[PDB]
C-alpha cells in the first residue's frame, strides 16, 4: 500500500473547463467513477498499477456445452484482457479434459478446477477477481481503468431504462426484493468484480440471501448488493455488450466485450 512515484510522462494537459463526455453521465451521485472510453489515460493508470505489481484473476464457470467457449475466450482475453499486466485464469469446470490448451503470454497462468482453505487461495494469489461468463468474446481493450474495490457493469438492455423498467426482484417475500421508487442502475451479472475481499463479501451475501429464498419457497440478488454497497466503479455497455441484438450506438466508442452470436 506503500506507493512508489511516477516517472515523468508527457501527456496532454486535462483541461479543467471541457467536460470528459457531454453525453454520458461519468461519475455516479456517490462519486464513483463510470467508465467509459475518454475518461481515461491507460498510460497513467498502467504505470499505477505496474507499479504495484498488480495480479489480476479471471473467473468464468464452464460446465456441460460452455466448454465450447472457452477456446475464444481464452485467445481473445490474451489479446485484450490486462495485457502487460499479472493475470491468472481461474476456470472452473465439470470437464477437465475438455478445457484447450490455449498459448499464454508471459506473466499468465491459468487453473483448471474440477467442480461436482481454496477461497484463502485468492487472497494469496491475486490482488483483483473479474468474475465473467464464458460466452463471451474480447473485441478491444479491458484494462485496469476497470479495477477497483468493488464493481458492477451496466446492463446493456437496460442503461436508457427507468428503474421502474428495472427488472429487479419486485416480490416483497424475497431477501433481493427493490422497490419501483428504489435503484441507481441495473446491473448485469456475466461482468462484476473488485478487490478479493469484497468479491468475497458480495457472493457470501449473495448465497446466504438466496438461501433464504429457498427456505421461503421463492442478477436480482447482485442488484440489491449493489443498491445498499455502492459499487467504487461502475462499467458502461462498452464492457458488456450483444452486438446482435443492439447494433453499435454512437455513444459506444468501442465495443470491448461483447456476446458470442
Ligand atoms: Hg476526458
Ligand atoms: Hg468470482
Ligand atoms: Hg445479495
Ligand atoms: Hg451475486
Amino acid at each position: 500500500e506503500f506507493m512508489v512515484s511516477l516517472p515523468r510522462m508527457v501527456y496532454p494537459q486535462p483541461k479543467v473547463l471541457t467536460p470528459c463526455r457531454k453525453d454520458v453521465l461519468v461519475v455516479t451521485p456517490w462519486l464513483a467513477p463510470i467508465v467509459w472510453e475518454g475518461t481515461f489515460n491507460i498510460d497513467i493508470l498502467n504505470e499505477q498499477f505496474r507499479l504495484q505489481n498488480t495480479t489480476i484473476g479471471l473467473t468464468v464457470f464452464a460446465i456441460k456445452k460452455y466448454v465450447a467457449f472457452l477456446k475464444l475466450f481464452l485467445e481473445t482475453a490474451e489479446k485484450h484482457f490486462m495485457v502487460g499486466h499479472r493475470v491468472h485464469y481461474y476456470v472452473f469446470t465439470d470437464q477437465p479434459a475438455a478445457v484447450p490448451r490455449v498459448t499464454l503470454g508471459t506473466g499468465r497462468q491459468l487453473s483448471v478446477l474440477e467442480v461436482g482453505f481454496c477461497e484463502r487461495r485468492f487472497l494469496s494469489e491475486v490482488d483483483y477477481l473479474v468474475c465473467v461468463d464464458v460466452d463471451m468474446e474480447f473485441r478491444d481493450h479491458v484494462g485496469v481503468e476497470i479495477l477497483t474495490p468493488l464493481f458492477g457493469t451496466l446492463h446493456p438492455s437496460f442503461y436508457g431504462s427507468s428503474r421502474e423498467a428495472f427488472t429487479y426482484e419486485r416480490r416483497p417475500q424475497s431477501q433481493a426484493y427493490i422497490p419501483k421508487d428504489e435503484g441507481d442502475f441495473y446491473y448485469m451479472g456475466a461482468f462484476f468484480g473488485g478487490s478479493v475481499q469484497e468479491v468475497q463479501r458480495l457472493t457470501r451475501a449473495c448465497h446466504q440471501a438466496m438461501m433464504v429464498d429457498q427456505a421461503n419457497g421463492i442478477d436480482s440478488h447482485l442488484n440489491k448488493y449493489l443498491l445498499r454497497h455502492k459499487p467504487t466503479k461502475v462499467l458502461s455497455p462498452e464492457y458488456l455488450w450483444d452486438q446482435q441484438l443492439l447494433g453499435w450506438p454512437a455513444v459506444l466508442r468501442k465495443l470491448r466485450f461483447t456476446a458470442v452470436p
